[PDB]
């Protein structure tokens, strides 16, 4: 059994 992972802020794109 797995949740869904932890997907990552998009936002850092722009750092």
């Amino acid at each position: 059994d797995w949740e869904y992972h932890a997907h990552p802020k998009p936002n850092s794109f722009w750092t």
